């Protein structure tokens, strides 16, 4: 299985600038990309990640995508003087041309392609390629918005050649819309695009209609192109993480795409002079993570644009942190989308209905600037921790441990405990597990050293209790329960310092907002329903309520196994990955399960994803109504005004 992530990056390519003026182009400077690389050299992330060389994309590859007559005309560039590269430049809308350019867009292309390979061969897990020219606007016989070739289109073309991939998945986050890459795929079912862009009802560049919601791809590919218009500025975390969440999420883990590349433009950030966006450079850590799942990992992240240098660094670290596995930082603050965004969710949800499961039941009656300095994220020393149960003996990769050790003031801790709450209670047994218990929350509270942990427990009450309760007390300000059973817990939801998720199988009516309870029917169609819920329901709510620790906890009577690596994955975005699992009973496959994904492994695909049954899409649109007034995040419509 593969480790490592690789950063491809070549000084070579800021050896090219603009050689007139042109206040239109004069944001996309070479200090876009040194300014990058140097940002993951001063945070140590540069280092950890495997150099691998650019290359020149080849005259055919460059073919794959682009005209004879097109290259020809590119391939003339490095021989003209400053007059003809103006006026060569004057054919085409928003982009210079330089005696290097040409050099460069080869190279740009090559490391994209040297990236796909790398991912492709297992030699790494993911990577990043940092590299201008942009590529996302160049069109087949033009060039365009800064770009001359269109790295990312080459790179699932290549991989559709080489690799014989029949889905591929292309998020495009860059804040204009990457209409090379639309036009590239337009018929293609095999190449899913998205991309969010500011619109401003077609006022804003590139002015398309085909920009719009209603393109939803042509002919075969009808379905498989997604543009989500921002229609004002000042977008927040909220607006981007509900378009994750109500859209493309969704649609991405129902495509199961075998390969994901990301054109990555931030200029999508706080603080970017073309986009005027307010997401903070910390959305990309987690717009990242939120695709990891995905392909087994397998994800290509390519620069586009960015013009803030600071933001842009920042938003840089962000990703390659999330592609190195170190913990996601906290998002403060979440809430509803704004009107405007929830009418763009609302409209492209809507006219996708006729193409994606998630949305099938909306089509039927029965239904300068400043911002604060990202905080430091360390990967811990062992990632996590695992108490089997005694004796057993596990492989364990390389960045878990086993810890029974239970010192001797964790042991005071436990009699005084036993004493004052379960006075009738001496199975020695269910006592050294509330000794793990305490032993291993302390380790992944009270320091850097580990992140999250899994303990195998005898009996749930007591164990959920103790758990609970040292948790609320270190303090952690609010915690997050993910109970996967029937049954009452020991669990008060009272005072909103706990958010229960509970997954069942007896349809409990719910009194308070501080509770999500998921009855779903029992047969073949659980799994897209559990992915259904996971996405549209538990990641919004808990993104909001944004617990300090995550408490996962299930019941010993197991269709768990296909999904619950997904959500293990999915829920360490919170918590800056802090969470505790609670096994009841002893399953090695589940305990190995959830051992590899809270250690950052990667998940294995679920498989394209057939249909939920509309019993439980109702039962979770009911769940939806009755939290999203509480709980804004969970919107997905514009709200009906008095
Ligand atoms: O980041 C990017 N693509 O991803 C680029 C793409 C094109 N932009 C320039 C477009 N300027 C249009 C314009 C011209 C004259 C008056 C007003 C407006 C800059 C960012
Ligand atoms: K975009
Ligand atoms: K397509
Ligand atoms: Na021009
Ligand atoms: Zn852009």
């Amino acid at each position: 299985a593969a480790s490592g992530s690789a950063l491809i990056f070549d000084e070579e390519m800021s050896r090219y600038k603009l050689l007139w003026t042109d206040p239109e182009c004069e944001i996309e400077v070479p200090e876009r990309l040194t300014v990058s690389y140097e940002a993951l050299r001063t945070h140590g992330l540069a280092q950890r990640c495997k150099a691998v060389p650019v290359r020149q994309a080849t005259e055919q590859e460059i073919l794959l995508a682009h005209s004879e007559e097109y290259l020809e005309a590119v391939k003339q560039t490095p021989g003209m003087n400053v007059e003809e590269l103006m006026a060569f430049s004057k054919k085409y809308n928003a982009v210079y041309f330089h005696q290097n350019i040409y050099h460069c867009a080869k190279l740009a292309a090559g490391a994209t392609l040297q990236l796909v390979d790398s991912v492709m061969k297992r030699e790494v897990r993911n990577g990043m390629a940092l590299v201008r020219p942009p590529g996302h606007h160049s069109q087949r016989s033009a060039a365009n918005g800064f770009c001359v070739f269109n790295n990312v289109a080459f790179a699932a073309l290549y991989a559709k050649k080489n690799y014989n991939l029949n889905r591929i998945l292309i998020v495009d986050w860059d804040v204009h819309h990457g209409q090379g890459i639309q036009y590239c795929f337009e018929e293609d079912p095999s190449v899913l695009y998205f991309s969010w862009h500011r619109y401003e009802h077609q006022s804003f560049w590139p002015n398309l209609p085909e920009s719009d919601y209603s393109s939803v791809g042509k002919g075969k590919g009808s379905g498989f192109n997604i543009n989500l218009p921002w229609n004002k500025v000042g977008m927040t975390n909220s607006d981007y993480l509900a378009a994750f969440f109500h859209v493309l999420l969704p649609v991405a883990y129902e495509f199961d795409p075998e390969l994901v590349i990301v054109s990555a433009g931030f200029d999508s950030a706080i603080g970017d002079p073309e986009g005027e966006m307010c997401a903070l450079p910390e959305i990309f850590a987690h717009l990242t993570h939120l695709l990891m799942p995905l392909a087994a990992g397998k994800m290509c992240v390519v620069l586009e644009g960015g013009y803030n240098l600071t933001s842009l660094g920042q938003s840089v670290c962000q990703t390659v942190h999330s592609l190195l596995g170190d913990p996601t930082p906290r998002i403060s603050g979440l809430g509803t989308a704004c009107d405007s965004a929830l009418e763009s969710i609302q409209n492209v949800r809507n006219v996708q209905s006729s193409y994606w499961s998630s949305f099938k039941h909306l089509a039927q009656s029965e239904n300068d600037i400043v911002w604060p300095e990202p905080l430091k994220r360390m990967p811990a020393s062992v990632r996590t921790v695992v108490v089997p149960p005694p004796g057993v003996e596990l492989t364990l990769p390389k960045n878990c441990q086993h810890s029974g050790d239970i010192s001797e003031s964790t042991a005071k801790e436990v009699q005084r405990i036993r004493d004052k709450h379960f006075h009738d209670l001496t199975d020695q047994n269910i006592l050294r597990s509330l000794g793990n218990i305490i032993s291993v929350l302390d380790r992944m509270m009270r320091s850097d050293e580990v992140c999250n942990g899994c303990v195998v427990v005898s009996d749930l009450s007591v164990s959920v209790q103790c758990a609970l309760q040292h948790a609320l007390t270190e303090p952690a300000e609010r915690v997050l329960v993910v109970y996967v059973g029937d049954g009452e817990l020991p669990v008060k939801t009272n005072d909103g310092k706990v958010f229960l998720v509970q997954i069942c199988t007896k349809e409990t009516e719910d009194k308070c907002v501080n509770r999500l309870t998921l009855c779903l029917r029992e047969g073949e169609s659980l799994t897209a329903g559990f992915m259904q819920a996971l996405l549209g329901l538990i990641l919004p709510v808990a993104y909001e309520f944004n617990p300090a620790l995550v408490l996962g906890i299930v019941e010993e009577t197991t269709r768990l196994m296909r999904v619950w690596g997904h959500m293990t994955c999915l829920i360490q975005g919170l918590a800056r990955g802090r969470m505790l699992t609670l096994l009841q009973g002893y399953d090695k496959d589940l305990l190995e399960l959830t051992v590899s994904a809270l250690s950052g492994a990667s998940i294995s695909p679920l498989g394209p994803l057939r249909a939920p049954k509309p019993e439980d899409v109702e039962m979770m649109e009911k769940q939806r109504q009755r939290l999203q007034e509480r709980w804004g995040l969970l919107r997905c419509t514009v709200s009906e005004s008095w």
